[PDB]
């Protein structure tokens, strides 16, 4: 397959549903390269656990943890890492209120080259145990010979775009990794980088990040088709922000407008949002504790009950993962019969203005609060007009894209409710025999 899109291993499904999945130990294994140094970008870390996932022979190689923690949380992370003299830390600046360092990425420097891993899992045991998570694995990028002058750039501009993303941190530890990336050949990369960084972006910089970055890529590298108005938009996420008092405030006015862009020319497009119901969580492998990683608060939800009519259940029979609650985030553009897709995005970005950006200053400025990162699969980058949807995620022409959940998505039933993590559920027990009392 050309796509190199994987799911994490799930404990408790039959082996056929983990053949072709990846655990963090597989990613860090010497089979993937001889590790010299690594950078772990993430939100939450269990440092003792993390070091144990590296092969024993690699556990004292330098590790950089890139995080967004402040004050006591920052102190707690430093205390976690202090026993390991080989671990350095980089605090990503979050100068806009209510922002988060959400990006999940590994930079893996080998004797043999460099690998980039963009994924959706926190570096804690529970995120790799029984959840649905996504991974994109870059090729092994060879080093450019010293004295040779070449760009090492791909047709998707991934090298420059990744360096640009790292430059936004303004961090000395990441300038070192920028210099590493400069020295490597990333020309084989067939995905486009879509990042979010904190800031207020106008003019030439508006298209660099967030949903304007997506819009720019879809304008430049996808083509509209007849009946494009009938191709739905699907969004799938583990958290929802405050989107406003009705759909016209942000969801259907600027977010959906960017998502439905195709081609360069100048809406009743259906919008499907996939988010676990209470019943999805209750009957999941983890039970109600899976809801600890679905942090939709009642304070937010009661302000936007209009949103929940867009919500569809989590269902993933295609990958054996209906009971493995999603922490992956994906966005895609299927055909009206869900047999093809015009593009697919896997990302850290949830359904929030903080992640995707919101227009300010009379539409002239895009304000983003958080760091996010994902990769976009466009048919044009693979010599194709569209992707056929793979019928079984783990089954056997490799030019079909492995969508990890079922299509068409299924609307909530009248008795279903979105999972809301900070109210109790005491009507029916979960798969471990327990109720949920926050
Ligand atoms: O901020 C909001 O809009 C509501 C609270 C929230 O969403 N918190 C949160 C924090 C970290 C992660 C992560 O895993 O990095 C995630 C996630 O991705 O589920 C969610």
């Amino acid at each position: 397959n050309p796509f190199q899109f994987y799911l994490t291993r799930v404990s408790g499904v039959k082996p056929k549903y983990n053949s072709g999945a990846l655990h963090i130990k597989d990613i860090l294994s010497p089979l993937f390269g001889t590790l010299v140094s690594s950078a772990q970008f993430n939100y939450c870390f269990d440092v003792d656990w993390l070091v144990k996932q590296y092969p024993p022979e690699f556990r004292k190689k330098p590790i950089l943890l890139v995080h967004g923690d402040k004050r006591e949380a920052k102190a707690h992370l430093h205390a976690q890492a202090k026993p390991y003299e080989n671990i350095s830390l980089c605090q990503a600046k979050l100068d806009i209120a209510f922002g988060t360092h959400h990006t999940k990425m590994m930079l893996l420097l080998y004797e043999e080259g460099l690998r980039v891993v963009i994924h959706t899992s926190n570096l804690i045991h529970a995120d790799w145990h029984q959840k649905t998570q996504g991974i994109w694995l870059s090729p092994l990028y060879p080093r450019i010979a010293d004295g040779t002058h070449k760009s090492g750039e791909s047709p998707t501009h991934f090298k420059a775009d990744l360096i640009s993303y790292l430059m936004a941190y303004n961090a000395p530890s990441l300038k070192e990794w920028i210099d590493v990336i400069h020295k490597h050949d990333l020309s084989e990369t067939n995905v486009y980088l879509i990042g979010s960084t904190p800031g207020r972006f106008q003019g030439s910089q508006k298209d660099n990040w967030g949903h304007f970055r997506l819009k720019k890529l879809l304008k430049d590298h996808a083509s509209s088709m007849p009946n494009a108005e009938s191709w739905p938009v699907v969004g799938q996420f583990s958290s929802v922000g405050s989107l406003g008092a009705d759909e016209s405030k942000w969801l259907c006015s600027e977010f959906k407008e960017s998502m439905l862009t195709l081609g360069k020319e100048s809406s009743s497009v259906p919008l499907y949002l996939i988010y676990p119901s209470v019943e999805n969580v209750r009957t999941s492998l983890e039970g109600y504790p899976a809801g600890g990683s679905l942090p939709y608060s009642i304070q937010t939800a009661e302000k936007q009950n209009w949103l929940h009519s867009y919500f569809h259940k989590w269902s993933a029979e295609t990958s054996g993962r209906s009971n493995a609650m999603p922490h992956i985030k994906t966005y895609m553009r299927p055909s009206p019969d869900f047999s093809k897709i015009a593009w697919f995005l896997v990302t850290s970005a949830n359904l929030s203005k903080a992640a995707w950006g919101a227009l300010e200053k009379n539409g002239t400025q895009l304000m983003i609060r958080s760091y996010e990162l994902g990769v976009l699969f466009l048919p044009s980058a693979f010599g194709l007009d569209s992707f056929k949807v793979k019928q079984k995620f783990f089954a056997g022409p490799m030019a079909t894209f492995p969508v990890p959940y079922d299509l068409p998505p299924e609307l909530y039933g009248s008795k279903d409710r979105p999972w809301i993590w900070n109210i109790p559920y005491v009507k029916a027990p979960d798969t471990h025999g327990n109720m949920w009392v926050p």
